[PDB]
């Protein structure tokens, strides 16, 4: 986490020096700058650059970053995906690809705090970008078959886990005592009566998937990048946006077990949620300030009904997932616990909605 | 004609959910497919909506149905077919999914080997060659491939028994010439011969050249290069001393061996810098205001690049054909096509007095 191990430093310079142009191209093993940015067994990110002293001969980089995989047709799909964005100025550059992973351009940047989300001007323009992705033509089943085939892909596994130790057995019992299939159901019902625009969604917009861009700080409207777009698919618009009002309440980088804080109370107002799909709807549609004061109220107020009930489906897929990667997962969190909270949150908000 | 009912199917629903507008509810009765080329990999289907269907919107009327047939070649392309669209160098990519996929539908026709020597037409597909060989591509930098790949071919090569008389008594004749020691003295003058690496299509030949229908009257802008399997930054002398060597073979004779050969259509040095002249302009920016004598200069030598690199071309195609001789799947007469380019491979040498 400040050098990386013998090969994939070595494996890193080769990468650079065969797929990016310029002074890479004539570049000594003994030259090569690169530092961990992340770790793991999978999706590894380094820094890797050119000494100072040295100087480009043309438009190429001065720094890049690596993304390494680590152990077919998913890879391909955000592949596709990612170096379509990059043609349209809406994502990192994409400088290599190859079979272990790839080199994209740096964006010197950090990620939002999730108590950063509620912050007006941020709401705003995280409501605008994902306005203008869901405006995306993309090369894609544009069937919204993404939200419940992910969810019962993830039940079936749910249902399938045998655990040993004695806690997981009994939270697993607690969420089980649910009848999750049954709950899948009258979620169902309560979805196919709420109409909701397909979409090309994110599925995972919060404050880790966005940047804050370095040096932009004082921009009102033009600070921030969203990343990381491997959920990402033609998806109800009432899940992007009710997934990001989940995430008011979740921070994912709380140092002690489970690794996560969760709260009821940052979910956001009616006032902060007006606000976000105030400046959404216009994004979407330029010519919706022209509608009648009276008309807008009406969309708005519909649309508030619309992404709360999404919102449910956000708290049963994630709360599955987490589930799933209890059994499987080998990175380090809270997992059960987790997957508690987001059904805590799905019978609170249930209750509260009448639904 | 008209696809096997499966397949028929399989791409009502692929056009049904990949594409919106009217496609999105149509009825099957409705859905308008035929066979554009079989094969056993990458057939090729036109799919439509009725005549009396009216589009919603922006949605295509006709989109062409990719299907692979028969891993890191796969994202490969399909990143390289997404690139091109976004940049307005190939047709759009409307849908992508494993065993296939769906694009634009460009009414054109391949050109004919005759066609490459249309003044209007080789101008145009050095303008297009050099646009492609300006294009950043996020594949390997490195020269590889050429030489890469011939001595992967030479090997299989050397290690092939054939049965019968008649393509041993021919093998043995190409073999008489001593391939390795060959590939050798090709690798050292191509060494000596400075040429850029740029991303190469490495089979720019009628087969892979659209004539864009309606703009037949253009003198440019109305063709199309297609299919990139072989893409890779290469040596340009490579692409344009291969381009050069395809004014010679006719692949559409439908006798036995199913092609003709005519080292007489090489294009003579008027013609290769007529291609030139049109490809200089369109890859080095400020080209035409350089002195008389460094555009003369810099044709001149280009000339030499791309008259000793088109030996490569006979070299690794010649190769390539005896291999397929073994492992074929398709009716051609290899092993005479691999003769016909060792014998061009020869005369080009004398001619350039290596
Ligand atoms: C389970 O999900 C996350 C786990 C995360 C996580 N875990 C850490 C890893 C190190 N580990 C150490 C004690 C060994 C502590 C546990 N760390 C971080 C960063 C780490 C750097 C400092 C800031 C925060 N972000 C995470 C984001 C996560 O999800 C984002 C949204 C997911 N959506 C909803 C569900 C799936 C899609
Ligand atoms: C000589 O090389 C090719 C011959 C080909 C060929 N020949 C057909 C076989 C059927 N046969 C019929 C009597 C049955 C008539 C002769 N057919 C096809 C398909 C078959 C499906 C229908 C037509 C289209 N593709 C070919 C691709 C070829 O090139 C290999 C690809 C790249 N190479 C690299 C160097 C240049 C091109
Ligand atoms: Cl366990
Ligand atoms: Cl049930
Ligand atoms: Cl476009
Ligand atoms: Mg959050
Ligand atoms: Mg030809």
């Amino acid at each position: 986490d400040e050098q990386p191990e013998p090969r994939t430093r070595r494996r890193a310079y080769l990468w650079c020096k065969e797929f990016l142009p310029g002074a890479w191209r004539g570049l000594r093993e003994d030259e090569f700058h690169i530092s961990v940015i992340r770790g793991g067994l999978s999706n590894m990110l380094f820094q890797c650059s050119l000494p100072d002293t040295t100087a480009t001969l043309g438009d190429e980089p001065r720094k890049v970053l690596l993304r390494l995989y680590g152990a077919a047709e998913a890879m391909v799909l955000e592949s596709v995906m990612f170096a379509i964005l990059a043609e349209r100025s809406l994502g990192p550059k994409l400088y290599g690809i190859f079979p272990q992973g790839r080199l994209e351009q740096f964006i010197p940047s950090r990620r939002l705090d999730t108590e950063e989300l509620s912050l007006p001007d941020i709401s705003a323009e995280i409501a605008e970008k994902m306005a203008t992705f869901h405006g995306m033509k993309m090369p894609f089943n544009k069937e919204p078959k993404w939200l419940f085939g992910t969810m019962e892909k993830y039940l079936k596994e749910v249902l399938r886990i045998k655990f040993t130790e004695e806690s997981r057995i009994k939270k697993l019992h607690k969420l089980l005592s649910y009848n999750l299939p049954l709950e899948l159901e009258n979620l169902r019902s309560l979805l196919e009566s709420t109409p909701s625009p397909v979409v090309f969604c994110h599925n995972d917009c919060q404050e880790g998937n966005i940047l804050l861009l370095e040096g932009r700080e004082n921009s009102e409207k033009q600070k921030l990048m969203l990343i990381d777009f491997e959920y990402s698919s033609y998806n109800y618009r009432g899940f992007d946006i009710g997934n990001h009002f989940c995430e008011w309440m979740y921070d994912y980088s709380y140092e002690k077990y489970p690794f996560f804080r969760a709260n009821i109370r940052k979910y956001p107002t009616k006032k902060q949620q007006l606000h976000f799909i105030s400046s959404y709807l216009p994004a979407f549609q330029n010519d919706f300030e022209n509608l009648s004061t009276e008309e807008k109220s009406i969309i708005k107020e519909e649309m508030l009904l619309e992404v709360n009930r999404f919102a449910l489906a956000s708290h049963f897929l994630w709360g599955l997932w987490s589930i799933v990667q209890a059994k499987i997962s080998s990175i380090e969190f809270g997992y059960m616990d987790y997957a508690q909270a987001r059904f805590d949150a799905y019978f609170h908000q249930k209750r509260k909605l009448g639904v």
